[PDB]
């Protein structure tokens, strides 16, 4: 037969007969001809037909097809259609040109394997469909054993080829549709390779998400995209995936493993060289495991079938949990968050790239250091992205502050306001060669010019914003000369690379010195940037972290290595007490900012002795000094520290016992307490194993959960004291 | 005096019959048999109002449309007038004289299709039988209803399903309904960015209720319609809608989903650039948790064109505990409450407008 | 890719030592595959010498198409190109063989590999039956068959068309040496 899922293309011989209905039309039409494509039909203009379909190229047979089943004879909603003499036309033709392809039942391009000896409009060969090759010998030809579950594409074999939703690699930035990147690149590489590397050759390792391991793969892609690839891994593709039309079956199951399954098939079979890698299923399975491949993938591996990991280690471990063949198949690549100092290079190389998002300019550097500096104080974060974070929010700060071009618009809101108003009341009082006030009408001089002289502002904060939009948006064009060559060398193109590379160097650098050239000068402000119409980051940032954070001010600056002298020379000044505690104690800064003092764990101090006094200020004073919530600090009671751990602050419930809450106490909160002090009771009375324990965990400044996760950010302090 | 939009694209063919030429003449109807596509509607297409003969969704055989091009005339465009000899403008009154059904007059099927067995010149065709069934297309086409009387394209011009079933969003300031109630523009000012900002720019304030969950958007939108944007809202417009397109119903299933085709397609019209919250959590959320709207939406973070805001807080946390899946690429957040005086100053200026409702 | 390998054994111990909890022989195996994988390092496209040199020559190609078109490009100018396709073309060339060394030896390889390899499919479809008393049937098309393989073999394994460049070959060890994988 033809298929279950035949409806579609099936669904347009009543409509060649929705005219006026039918006693029936024939099979010498169905909007199937056209098939859900507005030219020759998905076959016959590409799927089956397109290439060998012989007639009916575009509008070819369809074109004109309709002449047959048009108008009723009387219907006002009689009847629609039916095939009559085609009735039985494909019966045996559907289930006849299967053979054995490894498939289920009867096939629409099944029924297109015989054609009809005259159903048609065209002349091709025959009175059949198209000309000649299709359905079932294109299919045969175009593919095999391979429709759909139950059904497919209405009326016709189906256009329906690939796994349905595809999420682009070769063609995606083909076009530079994403974008260049740095980072990890042989770190990368190294796996890449070993992506090959055979028997088991997939990562199946990784840190943790977030910062461009996604657009690592592309990277990763990249030079496989620049197609200069070991010839093993030479040829691929994937779509490294979620999610489907899936909950899209209605509490059934697998609804994945219905797309899936097959396209494991759609996969299996040659396809050449093309790389399975989905994506989180990792994260996935676990409770409420759905094995999308989980199973069966492990086998399924079969035949080359290549699959490459991404994940955070503790939901690695969170399977390490599950173990098993997450054994096997299963392979070690980390990951790593690089210093700003590697970082800026990037955040250098696309802000502009990304700017134009803006159609701004952009500042240099201290950003970056600022933006480092801000990635202190929002550290929970990824590093690349806090940029990005900022980036844009400063950009968008920015361009709020300056996008909106809300100067002017505030002048304009009350200065527009404020140019009619005062006009008609200034022109009459009682005294006037009389002296009371002398400055009386002086009132309407500049006040005609309020907004009048605003329209200069409207021009300038306009003009030599078009001298910024000169700057930046012919940029943004001209950035597209070796923007897109670069990417337009694709077949190692001369052409690309004279002409555009010629379109570009004599263009280039020459409007390239325009734009900034035509920014001259300013009298009330810097260039002739008005607006400034440019970043800075100090500013872009201060309300910025003021609006993440809390008041700067100081933190508009950094020295606080004076500050490390002098606010420890002026603990007194908020202390006046044990002094030569603040030196060790800020000595230990010296320490802390030494990092020529061992890199590993923040100061060790004193146990002070008595309590309720400066003690707490001394407790407290400290981030005084330097993050000054000295709200922060975390607190215990060796009372709580029993003869069994318990202790909730860290640790507490890991494995399989009674929540995970547990132990989070100071985790959650270090996560985003990056920095503080703790509190034990004077430390002192806490139970030895604890002690242990606390000390195990103490020292070493680089540790990590009881239940498995980070511990040791390290330049946060504790010091207790007793 | 109506249309000249349906009709426009009805009865206001005659405009297409000729750019210029016949003055009155019935060379070419439905805009001179050459226009748009059987898409989402208007143009030449599959068909008029409905028009079951030939392939639906599509203008002409071979080249689409672009029939009875050229007429036998110069340029006497502005003659005066006429299509169909002496009744093109009488075309306008077919719309119900046949009338399967679209509406009474300004049609696409009703001004030109009005012609039963007649559209310009060929005999009358361009998608059509006789008359009386207003179908084949006019159903698929939305009518029924489809006329309304906001300027759009009636029958053929517009094609308006998720823009059918809808809220204005939009207009619903320029034409002038609510007021600012001030308060947070600078929240929102601030979160003015949050618009237009690369990624995460999905902006759900979880603060307060009624005009505090309301007023918000409203003045956001009036800081909107005032279109002082930089770049998008030039460009950019902007949906809410919480089962208030079509059907919040249990007809049988995937309302939601059902609701989704337009939202599927919601914005990928790419009218302007759309991009708007409804409200709701769950709804946000989903019916435990379910994809309405909502496992999909990452597709429609693909697609972009995004939503906003959100609640009350907490549940906030709890999806957000539930999970962040995407909320992760998520970005807002919000403040609460604001106090006394100032507000009693909103107030204070809130005062007259409801009693002035009394006076 | 063969390597000499004796050390490289060696390493495994080491190896083995240095990460035993994994099963000793597969985790040495693992080294197996690390080698290829360090092999494989090597190799990239190519085995690792212009993939690498790819680094100059290529880029040095490009000197002798980047810069093909700016402003003006003739005689003397600012625009640098064409020098360098004097001189990369011999470098260049070896490229070729450099190429074909392990390609065309691969090329020979792929055989190699593909030839007991085959044998093992041939000398097995001798095997075919070889195991219920039967004989000939096997020694039908086994005949000169091992004498003949195995003579490519001999003919082909002997085939070096090295300078001498390392040993015996042109590019299988590639310039891979264990000790640095
Ligand atoms: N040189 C570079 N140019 C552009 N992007 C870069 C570069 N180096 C790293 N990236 C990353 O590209 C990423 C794009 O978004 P990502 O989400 O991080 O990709 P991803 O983070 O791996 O996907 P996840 O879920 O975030 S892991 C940014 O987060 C950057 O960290």
């Amino acid at each position: 037969q033809f298929t279950e899922r035949a409806l579609t293309i099936l669904t347009l011989a009543q409509k060649l007969a929705s005219d006026h209905q039918h006693p029936q039309l024939q099979p010498i039409h169905i909007l199937a001809a056209f098939i859900e494509t507005p030219e020759d039909g998905s076959v016959p203009y590409l799927q089956n037909l397109i290439e060998k379909g012989r007639y009916d190229y575009d509008l070819f047979k369809k074109v004109v097809n309709r002449n047959l089943v048009r108008i009723p004879q009387q219907q006002p909603a009689p009847a629609e259609i039916t095939p009559s003499y085609a009735l039985g036309k494909v019966l045996q033709d559907a289930a006849k040109i299967q053979k054995q392809q490894k498939d289920s039942f009867i096939a629409q391009d099944h029924i297109l394997f015989a054609l009809f000896n005259d159903s048609s409009i065209q002349q091709i060969f025959k009175e059949a469909q198209v000309d000649i090759e299709a359905i079932k010998q294109q299919a045969l030809e175009l593919r095999g054993n391979t429709r759909i579950d139950s059904r497919g594409a209405d009326t016709n074999t189906p256009l329906e080829y690939l796994s349905k939703y595809a999420i682009d690699m070769t063609e995606q930035a083909r076009q530079g549709k994403l974008d260049p990147v740095i980072g990890r690149e042989e770190e990368i590489r190294s796996t890449i390779r070993v992506l090959a590397r055979r028997i088991k050759s997939n990562p199946c390792l990784i840190g943790e998400p977030g910062i461009g391991k996604t657009a690592i793969i592309e990277g990763v892609a990249q030079r496989i995209i620049d197609d200069d690839v070991p010839t093993i891994l030479q040829g691929a593709k994937l779509f490294s995936l979620d999610l489907a039309a899936l909950t899209a079956g209605a509490k059934y199951k697998g609804d994945f493993e219905e797309r899936f399954k097959g396209v494991l098939k759609e996969i299996e079979e040659s396809k050449t060289l093309i790389v399975l890698f989905i994506d989180e299923i990792h994260m996935l399975m676990g409770n409420g495991k759905d094995d999308a491949a989980n199973i069966l993938k492990p086998a399924l591996s079969r035949g080359q079938l290549k699959v490459i990991g991404a994940t955070t280690n503790n939901e690695y471990r969170s399977i390490v949990e599950k173990d098993g063949a997450f054994e096997r198949r299963f392979q070690k690549i980390e990951v790593a968050e690089p210093s700003v100092r590697q970082t800026v290079a990037i955040l250098r190389g696309l802000q502009p790239k990304y700017e134009i998002h803006h159609g701004v300019r952009i500042l240099d550097s201290a950003l970056v250091t600022a933006a480092q500096l801000a990635k202190r104080y929002l550290p929970y974060r990824r590093l690349p992205d806090s940029a990005l974070d900022l980036v844009d929010i400063s950009c968008a700060g920015v361009a709020v502050a300056r996008d909106s071009k809300p100067e002017e618009l505030d002048s304009k809101e009350r200065q527009l306001q404020l140019i009619q108003v005062e006009i008609k009341a200034l022109e009459r009082d009682e005294d006037a060669d009389s002296t009371t006030k002398d400055r009386l009408k002086l009132a309407r001089q500049k006040e005609a010019s309020l907004q009048e002289e605003l329209e200069p502002l409207r021009q300038r904060y306009n003009e030599e914003k078009h001298g910024h939009e000169e700057l930046t948006q012919a940029k943004k064009k001209l950035d597209e000369l070796e923007n897109k060559a670069l990417d337009a060398e694709r077949r190692y193109d001369t052409a690309t690379a004279a002409d555009l590379r010629y379109f570009a160097i004599p263009d280039i650098k020459k409007q390239i010195e325009k734009l900034e050239d035509q920014v001259a000068e300013e009298e009330r402000r810097a260039g002739a940037n008005s607006m400034i119409q440019n970043v800075v980051d100090s500013d872009t940032i201060s309300e910025t972290a003021a609006r993440l954070t809390g008041i700067p001010v100081k933190k508009l600056s950094e020295s606080e290595n004076e500050k490390l002298i002098h606010m420890e020379r002026d603990l007194s000044s908020e202390v006046v007490g044990q002094m030569d505690a603040i030196k060790a104690v800020s000595n230990a800064v010296r320490l802390s900012r030494s990092g020529l003092a061992n890199p590993r764990q923040p100061a060790s101090f004193l146990f002070l002795g008595l309590s309720g006094s400066g003690k707490t200020e001394l407790a407290k004073k400290v981030a005084g000094f330097l993050f000054n919530d000295e709200d922060m600090m975390i607190r215990v009671d060796c009372s709580e520290l029993s003869e069994k751990y318990a202790v909730s602050k860290l640790l507490g419930t890991t494995a399989g016992y009674v929540g995970y809450d547990e132990g989070g106490f100071l985790t959650n909160q270090l996560q985003y307490k990056p920095y503080s002090v703790l509190l034990f009771d004077e430390v002192e009375k806490a139970h030895p194993d604890v002690l242990t324990v606390m000390l195990q965990m103490l020292d070493d400044g680089r540790i990590t959960s009881g239940q498995g996760k980070t511990i040791d950010c390290s330049n946060c302090i504790v010091i207790m004291t007793s």
